């Protein structure tokens, strides 16, 4: 008689607020409406570094509204980028939540990132070489450490029931939400701010990722380069993003009159032990990740109406996920690959895509998967394309698969 | 009622093997004998970079046995230092546990770290500035990503029940152990490889932490510089380290004839939300990390015989920890500050001090806190000093407190 959300073994956890900054818009609800209208965030990069280095990739989605356009001189001096993004999203999230007065002792922050304050390592390196060890800021360490974002958000909001930073590359954002859920169901907290943040698009990131040969080079037509599950896909597209959601026990959200957006029912974490950067082709462990989220939710595969696919738009990546969705027996669910419109935000993407899974369940709609024009004959899923599909989505699984063979799956339900 | 290890709510988890590379020795058992003999791995740094920059800190503990002396030309070109450490310790641990055949679908890896593959960031940055984006390695991303060490260990040992990497600075190693324990009691695995790994001593690391005023500069007596809880303390000393342990359910241990070295009973994670690098002076949330560890273990503070303190030798750090142990009502316990001997491993250190906490319970002996000469009235603790302290220690807490206000306590028990 193992514990599940269904059988009361875990307390009921609800999502009571969300925030995201995006290539389409700084406002999640605008981003949502824009996705339903079939808008894409992916453009031709106009940054000088592109033409300075003659990079193979000249496309991506910068945030519609730069994080640093909201950051004064002080904040530019004492925070890394992911920190400054985290402070911004943290404040937006709380205001959206009605600036609630919670017990800081029962309040956790779990925010993942791909890399950390990496640019401050480079800057400290350059300053030290030009002028010696005393040119390194006494702030260098607090900005460089990859727990910086979560620590800045925790300090900002007064989270005293734990501040955590899981790192698993592309799945970091989803993993953070998994761990926030655990922290609540195990009794360590009643409310948790969780999600992901990531750095902007730049020369060195593109260089690194494009030399892996995992990126689309369809530079002629930016808006059509991201092609999850399409026969002509040639890898992923950068799409800057950041996302937090507020979760709390249903008791808690009720005690303060907060109207839930959805339920976070269960969470699955597994691994491939196959390759450092390529997903196991059989999708077996990735599927178990999904199956596990259902065990803890108390759901069976037949209950899943929707799947928010990883949808990297790599050849081997989409084939792998196809096999996973079959292995978990969720292949009759309506699939959506939001990376088609928003692109890959690495450490942030798993949390943005959880925010879309929540809204999907709230509004009862899945936006269209852009650029799905020649479905891959070797992949037989129900990819939503063309126009938004209004459906009775009671339960969804959001997938995330990280470099290192990390598999995370989040089980969500309608309120 | 609430599930506690004592009341059978969580399955009994056991430590069945351990491994560490330290400044005293590559062989953990040799390190443990040297600590009881009163030895110190902190020597004067002979490194060129000391002289080139004339660093204020000229003292530190390199590994007795450098990682790269065991590493081929291909590994040196294909992995980040921390991965190379992770591979080496993963193999040593596996061998020490008798190379057991385990179900990969119930076998997790949780290895934390401080920074990640940082050297690959600067190197990639330098190569690209030199000869353009083509000069960045196709392996750059897997080497840089902080989850890289955890990944490599998971792939080397075939862990498929999840590979995870918590980053919480100085507490990363202890946090890795806390999540592996969770992974097991929530039922996601039966056997975990967990601990932490960290990069070597170098110019920028010393500049970075020096400039916070965090580090001891007592260069003329390197083996006396690290003075946890002592009146004349003046900051921490770098001591290179990596540490891993094998934990598993008692049931799983029994069934393969593995001899338990100790029990892992409970794990608390709290946060100060006080300051980015200063611990809260009151020690309340720190102590509540200890308290939480005992709730889950089913112990009362009165049952705690030993505490394996953070003991960084920072003036404000030790003060706060002393109050933390007072709030946890564990201030009756025989206290040890291993950093006195082995220095500060940052990411690794919690993993290391967790292993030393195991061997303390196994052998009924606490080593002496080196350089404890002038009791601080602000620290009213029973700090073990002078001669080892022998006794029937049944229950021990291992404290870690990271920059960013992350507090990890681990409840351990004699087998
Ligand atoms: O994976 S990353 O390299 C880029 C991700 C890009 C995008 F997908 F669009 F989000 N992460 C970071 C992290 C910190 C950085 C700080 N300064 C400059 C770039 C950074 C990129
Ligand atoms: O905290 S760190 O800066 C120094 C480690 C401290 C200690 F281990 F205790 F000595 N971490 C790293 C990480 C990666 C590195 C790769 N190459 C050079 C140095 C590195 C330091
Ligand atoms: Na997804
Ligand atoms: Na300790």
């Amino acid at each position: 008689s193992q514990p599940s959300t269904a059988n009361g073994g875990f307390p009921s956890v609800v999502v009571t607020a969300v925030t995201a900054t995006t290539s389409i818009s700084p406002d999640i609800e605008s981003t949502w409406k824009g996705l339903l209208a079939g808008e894409s965030g992916i453009h031709a990069l106009e940054d000088e570094f592109v033409t300075k280095w003659d990079l193979a990739v000249k496309i991506g989605g910068h945030l519609k509204d730069p994080v640093d356009s909201h950051m004064g001189r002080l904040d530019m001096r004492r925070m890394s980028y992911v920190q400054r993004m985290g402070k911004l999203l943290g404040g937006q999230l709380w205001e959206s939540a009605g600036s609630p007065e919670v017990d800081p002792d029962r309040f956790a922050v779990v925010v993942g990132t791909g890399l950390g304050g990496a640019e401050r390592i480079v800057e400290s390196y350059d300053l030290m070489n030009a002028g010696g060890p005393r040119k390194v800021s006494p702030l260098a360490v607090q900005m460089i450490m990859p727990n910086g974002a979560a620590a800045v958000i925790g300090l900002q909001l007064g989270a005293r029931a734990g501040v955590m930073t899981p790192v698993s590359a592309c799945s970091s954002g989803s993993e953070a939400i998994a761990h926030a859920w655990r922290q609540i169901v195990m009794g360590d907290a009643d409310v948790a701010v969780c999600g992901g943040v990531e750095g902007p698009i730049e020369a060195l990131p593109i260089a690194a990722f494009s030399m892996m040969r995992a990126m689309s080079t369809r530079n002629d037509e930016p808006e059509r380069a991201s092609r999850p599950f399409d026969k002509d896909r040639d890898g992923f597209v950068f799409g800057e993003a950041g996302a937090l959601m507020l979760i709390e026990t249903e008791e808690h959200a009720k005690a303060r009159g907060a109207k839930p957006l959805a339920r976070l029912l269960g969470a699955g974490i597994t691994s491939d032990a196959f390759h450092m950067v390529a997903p196991a082709a059989d999708g077996v462990r990735a599927g178990r990740a999904m199956t596990r989220s259902l065990e803890l939710a108390g759901l069976s595969p037949a209950d899943i109406d929707h799947v928010n696919a990883h949808g990297t738009a790599t050849p081997i990546g989409d084939a792998a996920e196809a096999n996973a969705i079959r292995v978990a027996g969720c292949d009759q669910a309506a699939v959506y690959a939001p990376k088609s419109a928003l692109g890959h935000s690495i450490g942030a993407v798993g949390a943005l895509e959880s925010v879309l899974t929540v809204l999907t369940l709230r509004d009862g709609v899945i936006p269209p998967t852009l650029n799905y024009e020649t479905p891959d004959p070797e992949i037989d899923l129900d990819v939503v394309a063309g126009e938004p599909r209004y459906g009775d989505y009671r339960y969804a699984v959001n997938n995330s698969f990280g470099f290192g063979g990390h598999n995370v799956a989040l089980a969500f339900g309608r309120y």
